[PDB]
């Protein structure tokens, strides 16, 4: 039988239907790698060389999953600034915590983040970066 298949390119759905699909025209193999992207993690943005491209039946295809770097925030809206650094470190928080405005109440009044630009319950990125106002 033919020993060279060519690859079609099958980035747009999920990475195991993509290698599923190629497998139907290719039975070929495949392995996964996942790089970062917007794309969410699953969807597969592609294989390393392009649709058209004849490789041997026998080799490994690469296919790149992209990983969104973004997991899902737990929640932790509406807290003081000396609840937060806490809360922070206990959640492994590597990146900045970026402070817009402060609004005017006071601590009598319970200085608490009221908006926060990514909700928890969102996906953030590897770093968390979090843009919140609070009470001043």
């Amino acid at each position: 039988g033919p020993a060279t298949k060519d690859i079609p390119d099958v980035a747009g759905q999920t990475v195991d239907v993509a290698q599923k699909n190629l497998n139907v025209y290719g039975f070929t193999k495949f392995s996964q790698a996942s790089v970062d992207s917007p794309r969410p993690a699953g969807e597969v943005t592609g294989t390393n060389p392009p649709a058209g491209t004849t490789v041997p039946v026998d080799s490994v295809i690469e296919l790149q999953v992209s990983k969104g770097n973004q997991f899902v925030m737990p929640d932790l809206s509406g807290m003081f600034w000396v609840d937060a650094e806490p809360r922070l470190r206990a959640l492994g928080w590597t990146g900045m915590l970026d402070k817009g405005a402060d609004v005017d109440a006071g601590g009598s009044q319970h200085n608490r983040v009221v908006y926060q630009n990514p909700p928890a319950g969102t996906g953030v990125n590897r770093d968390g970066i979090i843009t919140l106002r609070f009470g001043q």
